[PDB]
């Protein structure tokens, strides 16, 4: 594929610093759709602002995870079947937390923003397409979890 190694090569410079990048993902989310705060509840509490959920290392924990879940989409880019299952069990999650599959759209668009301002120059067309369609996939297979 020429799409894949397009992924592969623009994924390994994120992939060395995740937790940095996935900030960058976090803060413009919340930027663009404030009302995903309430929905991380650690130990009982609603963080106020979004500069309150990069102090929490729960938070930071889940950016991790968000990460790793990328990374194994990376992985898998020749044949996401084999990811199906467990993203369709990862929406549910998702779907029983209180998120709206139509914000898993907002999340695709830090995604990108984070690529474009992490690659620069390196952002071409046909990689932005690349990553659409990667993302586009799976987010198809978590919306089976959303009753299907
Ligand atoms: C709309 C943005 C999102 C919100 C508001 C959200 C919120 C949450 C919440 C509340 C949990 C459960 C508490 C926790 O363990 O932190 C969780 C878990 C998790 N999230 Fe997310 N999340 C979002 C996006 C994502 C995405 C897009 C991915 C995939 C790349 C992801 C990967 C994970 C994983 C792997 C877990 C652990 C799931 C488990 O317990 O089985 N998250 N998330
Ligand atoms: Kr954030
Ligand atoms: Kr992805």
């Amino acid at each position: 594929r020429p799409e894949s190694e397009l992924i592969r090569q623009s994924w390994r410079v994120v992939s060395r610093s995740p937790l940095e990048h996935g900030t960058v993902l976090f803060a413009r989310l919340f930027a663009l759709e404030p009302s995903l705060l309430p929905l991380f509840q650690y130990n009982g509490r609603q963080f106020s602002s979004p500069e309150d959920s990069l102090s929490s290392p729960e938070f930071l924990d889940h950016i991790r995870k968000v990460m790793l879940v990328i990374d194994a989409a990376v992985t898998n880019v020749e044949d996401l079947s084999s990811l199906e299952e467990y993203l369709t069990s990862l929406g549910r999650k998702h779907r029983a937390v209180g998120v709206r599959l139509s914000s898993f759209s907002t999340v695709g668009e830090s995604l990108l923003y984070m690529l474009e301002k992490s690659l620069g120059p390196d952002f071409t067309p046909a990689t932005r397409t690349a990553w659409s369609r990667l993302y586009g996939a799976v987010v198809q297979a978590m919306s089976r979890g959303w009753d299907g």
